[PDB]
């Protein structure tokens, strides 16, 4: 298919789909002329990595002799430019030889792929779906997250090493419902996300008692005035608990808006989308979305993989088609043509100094100089500088899926096999609809000791990690502190576990906060139903005169004995002097 | 003047000139509006590094106790993006105080420069000469190296810590006669570098008694045609001794060829503008341009200078303009607008990652992010990426001039002043061709322990250094081996000093090689005139019948006495058997 890729042979190809580039330029065809592929615009280091995380465990799979053996895992890999037309482009090629000529009698004219990991973005992985599902080739997605791709009528071969975006609703319940607080706040993204989200929260947050003050909808697209709003009906409202189902741009806008206006109270309750965002985890916000709590995608480890990005060289790296853009992007430069060793990066440039130089001439050919030579573990870029692997770790983590799937073809007994009936299937003739049947009854150790399994609709039965805002001591920013786990697979209730001891309210309280309507009536009063406001909204009534309230939180005052009466302040009754 | 600068304060001011851009944009000014100040496009991390070299020889110099004491020297350093354009910008505000007003009436209207440091090119250097010149405000270049501007009738307050081209034709003729050699040929630029150089080599050459094979031009523009014309005439040629009086660029096509065709033989003698020219200075060239002989500017040592230049900061450097501009090129980032700390790349990027992301909108807006806690010790760019240094160490030495000539002022008592007649300067009062005059006289030591002072035209009075080219073994890269100096100042033939033991011929043989027309007449033949051919070509004419020649080199055989006859092979006379 496309000309620039990552390539090798196997006796198994596996397809590998990532956006080292963020998007496509915006060219209008003059159609005048056979137009040509347009060019993607915008590189990506993190993706570039992704897909190292593709090669690195393929590299390790056929190291290991247990997984395997006597066999190699070869790969095909693209860049998808977060483009549909891009990543529509290299799964064609994906699905050229499988069934296109089954159907068609090109047969009687002339590297069959098994399964495709990826994509990223759920609009792009929808369009992909579309064309391997029509062949039954699985497709392992690490970061399409929207709850449309659990629907196996339309998506007959997808699953997705990362969580389905509907759990996090019920997921919020349940931690509004361990901290017992009854008086909470909604803010969600006016789109297929926000939207849902706030609404399966709302139906869940009904059914555990708890009310909520406001819901209010917010865009990365939303006036001065429509911010000014969702601002003041905060700041009116006595909740500090606020529950947000929005992404970094969207939520962005009203965020510096808080942090503007000072609001400090506020206790966030982050959903997927934005409790890792950079977009928000911002030092300067920490005033007031410090102490956040949310959800994340397990912050997974991979041994030897930050040694195997350092091993990258555009010479060395005779597989990977993007290691010379890559080095060059990496250090700007238009690399040497021909040979080494080290020279300064003016060699070239150095011509403009001259007194007989352009007129845009050699100002269009004279470009900084790449000798191959240049250190990687060196610059600045979130290809090695980072901290946690999290779609990496999916990336890492769907790979090892398809090669598990595939050694249980491996390993089943002639009587044994899924398929009808007790029938194994042969590896040396393996095709791709076997690998989705193994690959639905999966059961497997990950290489961190998690049992990685898949549901129904395909998704990964796994767990959320729930983490806390705090600041650094020593760095000054914001560290994502992981307080506890959201294991989606066990029963209702048992389902959630945070350590309270490793939480830092407002990013420096270590008590639990108050969010409730009404403060809890003591004794001398009962509680009295507000009109209008919700059932845990409620009035704290004296005891009438002749009446007393014993104890805290009272439905209703009691009655003194005949020969008695209350006492002043309500609290019990007293004898009559007589 | 223009908005962009690095500005400090001073009872002195100073004035930079530096190409912190290779040039500006080909914009063409529709003029249908107000037209809009150009923007420079080439980043010269180079260019920033010598525009570092004057801030750190001041901060230096007002550190210092000794020198300037009760002063502080102020600077105004601008961007000249290699154009006259934007150079004459930043000059009208040196000038604008000084004599402007001087000559109008606008004295009843409403920071002196003194002293300017630069410029790069011979073009740009002339252009502001030209307006320098009309208030004598003293100009010290540090890389203008062109014969036209040592005309003190056109340049009045021009100056330069770098020598005249001219001397360079003659030092060239005094290698060819140390190393005794009489066939030479000659390749030279079609321009008025090359041109004049040759043509001054070529009176020294005759001087000598060097003969010179053949003559060639060549440029950067030269045909594929014109270009197997010259190396024809370089294969066909006997001599081995080439002088190139060439600019990398020019001499650039030329070698390709010579590369290609593996000429290995030839014996380079390296014009200034190629002799440390990264162009042709290539390790895959060796094989050819292997062992090339050349002239350097000395290279200096700036004690201090690469801690200094490691302590840059876009927030912290308040009086470099210049400063976010270069964080924002060395790291391909668009510095965060507020406040720190570290935070990914991506942050703003990441958000094409979202599923209701733009079509040509967040392109234009998202770009990559700088917290401003990178460490530039890391990054392999031209500013911290260098071997010698030259230019830095002549902007340095610039400075050092200024502040020498200022400190003369400061030191002469009331009798011994230059001015009429014995009248010292006010250092409170002082005046730019005050300065001039001081410059003028100026005898100073270097700080690495070397007189500096300048000649009637301005030029200073300093060394070449003869440098080799020689191939390093842990490297692997072309090394400018220091075997010689060139002191113009000295007497003829007392002017050149070469180490003989240090030079590696071709790059490999010890042995000084062979470049005479004609091999040493022996014994038995005499030397005879070859019609056509120069007076260094000769033919060995073996003696005639009754003839000897006793010794090599003879210029005719001698007759024998009238009894005896020549032996066989005409060494000496025998005795005729009688
Ligand atoms: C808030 O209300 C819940 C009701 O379930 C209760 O458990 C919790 O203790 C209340 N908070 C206070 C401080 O009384
Ligand atoms: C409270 O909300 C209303 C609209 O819901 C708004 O008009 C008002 O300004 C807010 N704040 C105050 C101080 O009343
Ligand atoms: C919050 O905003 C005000 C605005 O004037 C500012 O002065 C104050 O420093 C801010 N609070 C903190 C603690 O930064
Ligand atoms: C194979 O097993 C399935 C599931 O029990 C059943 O539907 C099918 O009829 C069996 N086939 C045979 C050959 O018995
Ligand atoms: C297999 O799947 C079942 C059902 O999800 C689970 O109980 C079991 O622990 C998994 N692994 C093993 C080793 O049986
Ligand atoms: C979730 O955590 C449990 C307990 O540590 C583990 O068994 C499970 O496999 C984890 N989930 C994933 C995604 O592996
Ligand atoms: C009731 O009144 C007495 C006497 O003033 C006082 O000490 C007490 O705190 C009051 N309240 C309660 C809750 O007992
Ligand atoms: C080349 O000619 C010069 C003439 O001055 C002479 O000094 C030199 O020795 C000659 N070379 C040889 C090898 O004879
Ligand atoms: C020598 O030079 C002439 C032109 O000067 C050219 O025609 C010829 O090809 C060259 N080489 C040989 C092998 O004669
Ligand atoms: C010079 O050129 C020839 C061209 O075929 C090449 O094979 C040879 O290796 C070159 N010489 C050296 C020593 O590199
Ligand atoms: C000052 O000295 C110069 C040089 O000797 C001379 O031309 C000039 O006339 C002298 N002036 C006086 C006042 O004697
Ligand atoms: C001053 O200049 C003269 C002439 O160039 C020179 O001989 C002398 O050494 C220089 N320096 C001193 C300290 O005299
Ligand atoms: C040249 O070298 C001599 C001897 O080391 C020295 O005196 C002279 O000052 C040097 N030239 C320059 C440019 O300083
Ligand atoms: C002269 O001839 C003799 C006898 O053949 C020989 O030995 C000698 O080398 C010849 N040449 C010279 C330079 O003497
Ligand atoms: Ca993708
Ligand atoms: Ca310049």
């Amino acid at each position: 298919g496309p000309d620039q890729r990552a390539q090798k042979k196997g006796d198994i190809i596996l397809g590998g789909l990532f956006p080292i580039h963020f998007g496509v330029a915006a060219k209008d065809q003059d159609l005048k002329s056979r137009p040509e592929s347009v060019e993607c615009i915008r590189y990506n280091f993190r993706g570039f990595r992704w897909l190292q995380a593709m090669i690195f465990a393929i590299e390790e799979i056929n190291s290991s002799p247990a997984l395997l053996p006597n066999l190699t895992l070869g790969y095909r890999i693209f860049d998808t430019c977060n483009t549909v037309s891009k990543a529509l482009e290299a799964t064609l090629s994906f699905v050229a030889q499988n069934k296109i000529d089954s159907l068609n009698l090109d047969e009687f004219c002339n590297p069959s792929t098994i399964a495709v990991v990826g994509a990223t973005g759920s609009g792009v992985s929808t369009a992909v779906a579309n064309l391997l599902g029509l062949f039954y080739i699985p497709q392992v997605s690490y970061a399409s997250s929207s709850r449309l791709l659990s629907n196996k009528n339309q998506f007959k071969s997808f699953l997705r090493t990362i969580p389905n975006d509907e759990h996090q609703a019920t997921a919020m319940a349940d931690i509004i419902e361990y901290f017992r607080w009854n008086w909470v706040g909604t803010i969600a993204a006016d789109d297929d996300y926000g939207r849902p989200g706030i609404e399966k929260f709302r139906e869940e947050a009904e059914e555990r008692d708890i009310c909520i003050d406001f819901s209010e909808l917010i865009s990365q697209y939303s006036d001065e005035e429509e911010i000014q709003h969702v601002v003041e009906v905060i700041q009116n409202s006595t909740a500090k608990v606020i529950v947000v189902f929005s992404s970094g741009p969207d939520l962005e806008p009203l965020i510096k808006e808080i942090v503007r206006r000072n609001i400090t109270g506020k206790i966030w309750l982050a959903s997927e989308a934005w409790a890792s965002s950079s977009l928000i985890a911002m030092p300067q916000y920490f005033h007031v979305v410090g102490g956040t709590i949310g959800f994340a995608l397990k912050a997974g480890q991979i041994p030897g993989f930050r040694e195997f990005l350092k091993k990258v060289h555009p010479r060395k790296s005779v597989h990977n088609g993007f290691a010379k853009e890559f080095w060059e992007e990496t250090f700007n430069c238009h690399l040497q043509e021909g040979a080494k060793g080290p020279l300064p990066v003016d060699t070239f440039l150095r011509g403009h100094e001259e007194s007989g130089d352009r007129f845009s001439q050699s100002s269009t050919a004279f470009r900084p100089l790449c000798t191959g030579d240049e250190n990687i573990n060196s610059v600045e870029t979130p290809y090695i500088d980072y901290t946690h692997l999290r779609i990496s770790y999916n990336v890492y983590l769907a790979v090892y899926s398809i090669a598990h799937a595939l050694q249980d073809i491996y390993t089943c007994l002639p009587g044994r096999g899924l398929f009808t009936n007790g029938s194994c299937a042969d590896i040396k003739k393996v095709e791709a609809w076997q690998v989705l049947k193994h690959l639905r009854h999966l059961n497997f150790t990950n290489n961190m000791g998690e049992q990685v399994t898949f549901d129904e609709c395909g998704d990964l039965v796994g767990n959320y990690s729930i983490i806390n805002w705090h600041l650094s001591p020593e760095d000054g920013s914001i560290v994502f502190k992981e307080v506890g786990y959201y294991n989606v697979y066990a029963k209702k209730g048992e389902r959630l576990f945070i350590n309270e001891e490793k939480i830092l309210w407002s990013g420096f309280s270590r008590e639990v906060p108050f969010s409730n309507c009404s403060r809890d009536c003591l004794a001398g009063t009962r509680k009295g139903i507000i009109e209008g406001e919700p059932t845990c909204c409620f009035e704290c009534v004296e005891c009438p005169d002749g009446e007393y309230s014993d104890e805290t939180d009272a439905s209703a005052c009691n009655k003194c004995p005949d020969d008695f009466w209350s006492n002043e302040n309500h609290t019990s009754c007293i004898a009559k002097e007589i």
